[PDB]
């Protein structure tokens, strides 16, 4: 399986990896973990943050391969788990595994990032305002099995619900105006 040759001890996550749109996978809804997570669980999301760090590393990512990335989800490496990694700089303004990520209250404003969004899953270019809560409430579980409940604002925000649309089945095009993909309608926060 996926999980059991991403969690090899020798093993770095790279493009390969990664599925892209056309994989059925990327449109499921993915499983929660349960509690106590195995030892592979908890390597693997320690794998996805590696993956982070060496994205965002100009002399890794070049020798790997990597587009960079500030968080990416489980099912993106063909494992449907509900299971994401956020890494956004500032050192970091968030850095978190989660397992079983949920949001719990969320701003009746939106936002969106003024530059659209890609996603390492989709390999063109989509214009447009990707259209999501300005805040959210977001529940989750870290590898011990601890709860937090954080809030987010900003790219943070925009960023986990980016992860938790991926364990959802859903891909940013989606959320994106199609009639005009640009519409600051009212109540949008463009960042
Ligand atoms: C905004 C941004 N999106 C990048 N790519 N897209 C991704 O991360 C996808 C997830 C993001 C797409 C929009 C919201 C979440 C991956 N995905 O599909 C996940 O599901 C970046 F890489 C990036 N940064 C800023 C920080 N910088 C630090 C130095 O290193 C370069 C790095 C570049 N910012
Ligand atoms: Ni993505």
């Amino acid at each position: 399986s996926a999980i059991e040759r991403i969690t090899k001890a020798a093993h770095l996550i790279d493009m390969n990896d990664i599925i892209r749109e056309g994989n059925p996978t990327l449109r499921t809804v993915a499983e929660e973990v349960t509690f106590p997570l195995s030892d592979q669980e908890i390597i693997l999301g320690e794998k996805m943050m590696q993956f982070l760090k060496h994205s965002q590393d100009p002399v890794m990512a070049e020798k790997m391969g990597l587009r960079g990335g500030v968080g990416l989800a489980a099912p993106q490496l063909d494992i449907s788990k509900r299971i994401i990694a956020v890494l956004v700089p500032n050192a970091y303004d968030l850095e978190a595994i989660m397992y079983n990520p949920k949001i719990v209250s969320h701003s009746v404003q939106d936002a969106a990032l003024g530059e659209g969004e890609g996603c390492l899953s989709v390999d063109r270019n989509v214009p447009g305002y990707v259209v999501r809560h300005a805040r959210v409430t977001v529940d989750y579980f870290d590898k011990d099995g601890e709860k937090h409940r954080i809030k987010l604002k900003g790219y943070n925000s925009i960023v986990v619900q980016h992860e938790i649309d991926h364990i959802n089945g859903i891909m940013f095009y989606d959320r994106i105006n199609e009639k005009d993909p640009f519409a600051v309608k009212d109540g949008l926060l463009i960042l």
